[PDB]
């Protein structure tokens, strides 16, 4: 079905507070509405300044992680202007983990609760896309090329893959990647979950995306993402996935074989009215995208 879309408004920050900016954002979480002081938008869920990372995970992100555990491909991407809260939402901190570490914990808590009829193989990868160049954030290898075939789909040739058996191991990979990692770059932490159940192998690919800032080549991928979304919503004959590395990497999450959720991060500051309006209108369009997710069984690429 359609791509899920949520909006998260953070609290006013120090800069905004000291410059006497006013909060122009109102939300009605019961009706999933965001109001810009007024222009009103309705999404799948809205989160105001009182929302915490854990709550957003349980209500909006968790279902996407459960989908991968079931054999579906899932993608969660954070979109919004620099400073809006994409990284805080996707990564958070040790005290208040974001979507990525929360997903790691949930994935393994689920696997540990599985019966003897299921055996799992979890593989992690982490990349940064900047100036149309792909960097392996774990090995810090640069300019990795994209390759694509029938028995693997789109992939980064040379990107290091890491087998992990605990959430702590996955978090350690993220920690190492972060140490090497920005406002103009995109990051994607990938988790491949293969499950052998008894005889039947299923594989789900999870993409945790933290996009480059949307405010106001370096921006080729961001521009291509917008075009791809527009073409999809308009029912165009040709979807320009090939226009950028980002849209090729996420081709399945955009109108393809995947369950996808977009988190549109916004600032509540009056000073950011224009960018907030842009982000919301962008998100409003994205929710019209329809995907065709399917369970991926017995793939000729299964590494288990
Ligand atoms: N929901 C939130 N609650 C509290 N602080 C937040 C929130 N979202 C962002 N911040 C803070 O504001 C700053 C910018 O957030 P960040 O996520 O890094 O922005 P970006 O969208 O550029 O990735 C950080 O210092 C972060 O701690
Ligand atoms: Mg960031």
């Amino acid at each position: 079905d359609n791509i899920k879309v949520i909006v998260r408004c953070r609290p006013l920050n120090a800069r905004e507070t000291r410059e006497n900016a006013l909060n122009i954002i109102r939300m009605d979480e019961a009706s999933a509405q965001v109001i810009v002081d007024p222009r009103t938008f309705t999404f799948d869920a809205v989160y105001d300044q009182t929302s915490c990372n854990y709550g957003i995970f349980q209500a909006s992100f968790k279902p996407l992680i459960d989908a991968v555990l079931e054999g579906f491909n899932s993608t969660i991407f954070a979109y919004g202007q620099t400073g809006a809260g994409k990284t805080w939402t996707m990564g958070g901190n040790k005290e208040e983990p974001g979507a990525i570490p929360n997903s790691f914990k949930h994935l393994f808590d689920a696997i540990n609760s599985s019966s003897s009829n299921q055996n799992f193989l979890v593989i992690g990868s982490y990349l940064e896309l900047y100036n149309e160049e792909i960097r392996d954030l774990i090995k810090n290898n640069t300019k990795l090329p994209l390759k694509e075939d029938k028995t693997r789909g789109i992939y980064v040739d040379g990107l290091s893959m890491h087998r992990v058996t605990t959430a702590a191991e996955l978090s350690a990979l993220m920690d190492k990647g972060f140490a090497n990692r920005s406002s103009r770059s995109h990051s994607i932490f990938m988790v491949r979950i293969e499950c052998s159940e008894v005889e039947v192998i299923r594989v789900g690919k999870l993409n945790l995306v933290d996009l480059a800032g949307s405010e106001r080549k370096i921006n080729l991928s961001l521009s291509a993402l917008g075009l791809v979304i527009s073409k999809l919503v308009e029912g165009a004959t040709h979807i320009p996935y090939r226009d950028s590395k980002l849209t090729r990497l996420l081709q399945d999450s955009l109108g393809g074989n995947s369950k996808t959720l977009m988190c549109a991060n916004i600032s509540p500051a009056s000073t950011n009215y224009d960018e907030t309006m842009s982000t919301l209108r962008y998100a409003d369009r994205a929710k019209q995208i329809k995907n065709k997710p399917r369970i991926n069984e017995d793939p000729k690429d299964a590494q288990i």
